[PDB]
Parts: C-alpha cells; structure tokens; sequence
C-alpha cells in the first residue's frame, strides 16, 4: 500500500495505491484546493494566509495516511516550493502537521516523472510528446518505451501569466497575443530539436489541458482531439468575454475561470511552437509518475544506479579505481555505522556510495580543483531519480574530499543533519586518499578504525607503513588538514610486535 | 630574428634564432640566475629584493632585444609567477624596463612546451620520457613523433625544496632523505601509468640534472649517462658535507652550490619513482618549445586551432549552431572595428572567435546556466597552446554571452583593457541571441551596425520584424540587459526605404 503526494501551484493531489499479482490498482485519489502560489509575490516570500491552507491540507492528508510507513509515502514539491524564498520555513512547519518529509524536486525531475506517469497511465505505443501545463510551470518530453530522449521545463503557468499579462483579470486580443507570444519566446531554443525528433502521438496532462478539452466537447466538437483549429475556436469564444470574473464558458469551474485564460495562452504557444496537429489529454501525471517510481524501488529497480553509470560514461571515469575508493570507503562505513548506529542510515550510505563512485567525475576537466570540478558537476547536472537535496548532498560530499577543509560555506538540509552527513566526509576523505597510487596502490589486508565522536584511530598491520612510506606521509598530511576542523582529530596506529 | 624567453624560478632564459631555407638557425642562448623564487615568503608575496633582481634582469633581456618588434618575442612566465600572489605588481613594473608582455603559462602548457623543445632539438626516433627539473615546479612528459601523450607538471623544484628540506643550507642523511621521498610523494599518482606507457629514451633538461651530469664526468664515469647506481655515488659525495656553503664537488659553480642538493633529491625521486635506467641530457627545453611554436604561428599553424576542436568533439558541440553565431557575430565584429580600429587587436579578435565556437561547451552539463557552465570549463579545463590570460578572457567572453550582466564581477587583466574587451562581450551577446532558433533562424540579408562609443544601433532590413516577432522579443530584453550597464545602450532600427 503506496501514496504519491505532489504539492503543486494550485491544488495539492494525493494517490493511494496497492499491488496485486504485480499489478498496480488504485484505493483512493484526493484533492484539494490550496492555491500555494497565489500567495507568492514581489519578493517570492509564500504568505502567512497560503502556507495556513497549506497545512491544513497536510493535516488532512496525514488523517488519511495514518499508519502508513516513511517507505510507503513520497511527497513531491515543485515550481512553487523551487522558487518560495522561504521553502524551508513551510517545510518545517510541515514537519508537525504530517509526518513524511517533502521532498523538492527540479523542473527536469518533474518533467520526467510527469513522462512516466502518462507512459503507466496511457500504454498506448509510439514515440510521445508529453505537455503538461501548470499553475507555475510547463514540462514538454519526447520519449518512448518509458525512456525520455528529450527533457524540458520552462518557468511558464498559468499564475504568473496571469499577473503579467491580464493585469487585474482583463481579456482583451491584446493581452492575449502578448501571452501567447511570451510562450512561444520560452520554446525557441528546443523547436527545432523537438520538431526534428518528432513523435507518434502527442499526450497533455493536467488542469489547463483537461479544461481546454472539456469546453471543446461543450461546444459542439464530435472527437476529444485539441487540434490548432480547435484551439483558435477556443480563443475566439474567450474573447467574447471582458474578465476572468466573466468568463462564462459551458463546463468551466468557477475556479478555472480564474486561470483558464493565461493557460489557453500557454497552450496555443505551445502548439504554434511544435507545431502539433493532434494531442489528447492523458489521464496520468506526475504522481503517478511518482507511485511507479516507488514501487519499482521497493523492486530495486532505481533509476539513479543507471544515472551513475551514465555519468561515469560520459566523464570517462576510471572504474577500476572508483570501485578501489568504493571499496576501502565502505570498509571503514561498516566500523563507523558499527559504533554509531543511531546516525547510520540507508538514504546517506547511498549517497556516499555514489560520491565514491563519482568523486573523479570532473577530472576530465582538471586533476588542479578536481573536487572542485567534480562538485560543479554533479550539482550542477541533470540526475534522473535525485531529488534536490539528494543531488546537492552528493555534491557536497565530494566537493569536500580532498585538500583543505574549511566547513564555512556548508548547505544547509531540511532532509539531512550535520551528525549524519559529516562523518561521510570523513570516510570518503580517508577512502580517497589510500588509493593515491592508483593500480599501484597497496590495499591493507586489515584495517581497523576505532571512533570516539569525530576523533577517529585508523590502526593498520603490524610494520604495514615499513613498506608505504608515501601513504604514511598522505595521512600524516590528512591529520593536519584535521585540526583545522573544529572535533575531528585523526591518530595512526599499527598492531604492535605480535 | 626571433627569440623565446622564459622565467622561471632559479634562472632566466633566452634563445635567439632565424630561419634559413625551411631551417631554424639559433643565434644565441644566454641563461642569467635570478633565484626569483627566493623572494616567494609565507604569503606567497614576492619580496622587493627579488622584484629588483628580475627587473634587473628583464632590462638587460631589453637590451640584449633592441630593434625586436613585439610579434618576434614571446616572454612566459612560470612557476614563481604562478605562485606570487603580487605577480600584477611584478608585471606592471616590467612594463617599464621591457616592451614586450610576459605571459604566465600554466604547469601543464609548461611541461607541453618542454617536451616540444626536446623533441624539436633531439632529432631522435622513438618514444621519450622528458625530465625537467626547475628552481619551483618539475614536469614530467612521455610523448612521440612531436605529439605529448602524458603531461604533468608538479610543484617541487631545487629553490623551493632547499628552504623545506634544507633551512639554513644544512645537508644530512636526514635531510636529504626527507626532500627524497617528499619528491616521490608527489609522483603518487603517476608512477604506473607512466611505467606502463614506457619510452624508448629518457631525456633531462635544466641545471640541476646538466650539473649532476658535469660531477658525474668529472668523477670519472666512462659515458654520460645518468643511472640510480651513479646517483648514489652523486648522494653519497653530498653527504660528506655540512652544508651547500661546504659543497666541494669538483665541477660545481658557486651559484649551483646553493640548490645542488634539493634539486638531486628530487632527481633521486624521480628515479625511485619512474624506475628510470639511464637518462641523458637534453640541451632543448621550454624557450626552445616557444621558439619554434612562434615559429609554425608565422607559418599560420597554432595548437588552439587544435584544441578549440578538440573540445568540440570532447563535449558534442553542434557545429552548425557554432557557425552560425561566428558568422553572425564577426559580421558584426568587422563594422565594430572599423568604426574605432585602435581599439581592435589581432589576439582579442581570435579569443573572441573562438568563444563563439565554444560557447555552447557546457551543455552537457546543463542548457539552463549554459553560459556559467560553458565557462567553468573554459576557465578550468587544460587548452594547450593558451596562456592564462587567454584563456580567462575566453571564458570571461563565454561567462557573460546571456543573462543579466554585472561588470563589476570582471576580472583583472594584464594583457587586455576594458576599452578593448568589452565590445567583445556586447558582440557575442547578440551574435548568440541572433540564433536563438538554431537551424530555424531566419538569417538578415543586412545588418548594420553603428556605434557612439557604447550606444549601438542594429539596423535590420525594411519591415523585418513583422516576420521575425521572436527576434525583436528576445532583442527588447538585450535592451532591457544594457540598461543596467552604465554607458551601454541598444537601439533596434528597420532601414526605413521601401523596396520593390
């Protein structure tokens, strides 16, 4: 029994799911208004009256998750918490009301996911093109066989482009065509890539796409395909009318009618942009999307295991000697997890797992600045299957994995504590550093560390450094890079005359 | 008449050469001890002292280079001018005592050049490994047939490791042993790659390997090879001595006295670490490197051109949207210059060629923040053939070819003013811009360009815009973006004549 929550501009959705004989089957679907962007503002501060309603919805969907374990719920935030200055307060707060945390996701995650969620919903064949307009954001993925080729999000809605381009809810040509024509502007750079790829059917997901649809059917349309025709059908009945307030339109809800027009805007942008002919509203989205996601975890099917090794691909790491980093890093994790096994947790050894993996990432770049580099990298990158926190913790692991350390310009997590995440710092620092000489790198047959909070003791094989003098003078070296770290302290041992 | 010189870190050097008949004819080479490195303190300030020996030394370079025009030099500058954290100071003052620009280069363009002199010099077959030991840094090269294969460069030379190893010039086994294994330290990550590639000759270049070959000579050994067996004879005639001001070996000069010991010691490591039989002498090295690369620059042959597409084949770059912003942007470029030529320059007219063909470098990383990540990799990557201030001001172009812009986040250069670099950036915005629909660009029969200082003028052809809607969009927001900027302004025009 799984849950997808996904915390959107307009309205908060929740979907609860079972699997039975392998196959996914839906329980229950909840909904609720809570309008979390309209309280962003100048400043991009989310308002006191907003992140209330907002809590009051968590509450109400933590009544129906009672008893639901962490591994069984993901909480998606999107557009709107990616860009609340104060995310992290609404965050925080949520941490009373329900009891899984919310996990931010980028605008390239989100569009992935949206993919996923119509490819599960929708298993009809072909290439696809997948629109999705938000209150806040617009994703567009071409893709096929549940593999995106193309991945897209663009800081376009139906909010923002209703306060920039209806000021005060005023319908007029005018405003309309400077919408539609900021819409198009947003997809210059991709419509000839999207155009030249092509796709089979074209699918839209969504509020906007649903109520386009909708009104089409109310108006006298024999088939549900929205086609460049029938939106221009669309804009002319919008016309007919002065205000959002106004906006009579047969099957239009009194609160679309307070978005409907900004999004149609965004809609014919699109169309004139890709120039689609034919596109069909899907009935799946991002959380479902997400619910496929979960469930193929608990199936150890996760799709950051073949963004690592993409990555690797791609910056033509050196895997003999990321496993040798991998290898003697989680030797010393399983001593650490050992004697401190309240700050042990699986999410973080996962994370140190791939920085070890992935700590010679920017090396094609340069060895001067290499965790410099390789931190630029990989918090910079697109990750499928990483949340944002994820992503900038493994970043950050690696940022800090050689030279001086100075922990001044540490990240804050709402996700993550310093007693958890710092220690893998350490790990991975003595991981990296025992295998300088590469293939000519002498591998302990035992190595023990003992920990007293952050002052550690690595103790190596009787006369062990008689025949490693370098690698004596790299953590003799490391010791001093130590004492600039307010607790850590490292010792150097070797078992005595047997 | 052309010459190379080069700064490094214990002497100063220089070569002076001509080509006759497809052949390069050396002049001349003089090599001047400035110890420049000595003066690096704590802080990494270059003491007065030290500024004053090398200024010394560049005024008589000067002379020595009366009548040279400044495309018949080429100044670098390495390792002590890598590491002065007051470099800037040194460099303006040299201003004054020689005409000519002194490029910092990097280690790894260091150690690339290195091995080309040697090459260019040893007209031998094979594969070879390239030493060079120097008063600051010590690089380490394997190439073939004038192509480098490994490439490195580390900070360990026989001026910096006297102070380390050896303060007050007090040689013992202790010592010696620690400056050793220390240079053996810094090899760490070297060794098997290095031993695995292999070569079929080992060559030395600089003083301290040329003056452990002159005892070796004197000292009688048959032939002038240097071997770990006749390093120990070298080590163990060493330590028969208190300190570098006792250091009577035959065949040493006074002034090689004072680093002899902390440069064999890092040789001695090189060879634990390397595994090195013999190693012979190399009298070519970093000047001869620059000689014959401004050699072939005549010649119109220049190693970017090399690396610009190499990188683009490294990170995919489509070449078609390349193209088609160097088209737009030099079109543009060619009205700048001649409405204030003074202003233009050969060398920034390249960089800003090539910024263009790389701006879209780091896309691989992200299409959102591409002009940041484009120039992380410019500004950090290795680009054979650039020196630092070239590649800084390439990626500084890059940096700012979108998005709002802030000059005072402009870094400093020696080599280039504002005056001539700043239309550079305003050029490639709108050459990229221009192209924002890639392939489906709609490319102006006519573009003009009219500049009163830094207000420009675009003037597109009659009615333009009413089929180009987008462009005229994305240009109102580059209007908006020079409005921050003090002195910039944009103004967007359509020829007003009527055509048939």
């Amino acid at each position: 029994e799984f849950a997808a929550v996904d915390l959107g501009s307009n309205s908060f959705h929740m979907v609860i799911a079972r699997v039975v004989d392998g196959a996914m089957q839906i329980i229950g679907r909840l909904k609720q208004r809570v309008h979390l962007a309209d309280g962003l503002g100048p400043d991009n501060m989310l308002s006191e009256e907003a992140m209330t309603r907002g809590l009051n919805c968590l509450s109400l969907f933590a009544e129906r998750l009672q008893g639901f374990s962490p591994a069984s719920v993901c909480i998606v935030g999107t557009h709107t918490l990616r860009q609340a200055l104060n995310a992290t307060d609404f965050l925080k707060r949520a941490e009373k009301v329900i009891p899984y945390p919310i996990e931010i996701i980028s605008g390239n995650e989100e569009a992935r996911l949206i993919f996923m969620g119509v490819e599960h919903t929708q298993p009809e064949k072909g290439r696809k093109l997948v629109i999705d307009i938000g209150g806040g954001s617009t994703e567009l993925v071409i893709g096929e066989n549940f593999e995106p080729i193309l991945v897209e999000s663009r800081r376009m809605g139906c909010v923002s482009f209703a306060q920039l381009y209806f000021p005060g809810g005023v319908i007029n040509k005018e405003n309309f065509q400077r919408a539609r024509m900021a819409a198009a502007q947003k997809l210059e750079t991709l419509t000839w890539q999207f155009r030249i790829q092509g796709w089979n059917v074209a699918m839209g997901a969504s509020g906007t796409i649903k109520a386009a649809h909708e009104v089409l059917m109310e108006m006298g349309e024999k088939d549900g395909i929205i086609t460049p025709e029938r939106l221009e059908k669309l804009v002319k009945e919008v016309l007919r009318h002065r205000n959002f307030a106004s906006l009579s339109l047969p099957g239009l809800s009194e609160e679309r009618k307070t978005v409907f027009v900004p999004g149609l805007a965004i809609l014919c942008g699109v169309f004139d942009a890709l120039a689609i002919r034919e596109l069909r509203l899907s009935d799946g989205a991002l959380r479902e999307g997400v619910l496929y996601e979960m469930e193929g975890r608990f199936r150890h099917q996760d799709v950051r295991s073949r963004t690592a090794s993409s990555l690797a691909n791609q910056y033509h790491i050196d895997s003999e000697q990321a496993r040798r980093v991998l290898d003697t890093t989680m030797q010393m994790y399983e001593q650490w997890r050992e004697q401190q096994p309240k700050l042990a947790h699986p999410q973080l050894e996962a994370l140190l797992r791939w920085a070890a993996m992935l700590h010679e990432v920017g090396l094609n770049i340069n060895h001067s600045g290499l965790h410099r580099h390789s931190a630029y990298i990989l918090q910079n990158s697109d990750l499928p299957g990483f949340n944002q926190e994820q992503q900038l913790m493994m970043a950050t692991l690696v940022r800090y994995h050689r030279k001086a350390i100075k922990l001044d310009d540490l990240p804050r997590f709402t996700l993550f504590k310093k007693k958890q995440f710092l220690p893998l710092i350490q790990l991975l620092r003595l991981g990296v550093l025992l295998n300088n000489q590469r293939q000519a790198t002498t591998t302990p047959p035992t190595l023990t560390l003992i920990t007293d909070d952050s002052h550690w003791t690595l103790r190596f094989p009787h006369d062990w450094f008689s025949q490693n003098a370098l690698v004596l003078l790299d953590l003799e070296k490391e010791q001093e890079y130590w004492e600039g770290v307010a607790g850590w302290r490292l010792k150097i041992e070797e078992e005595s005359t047997p």
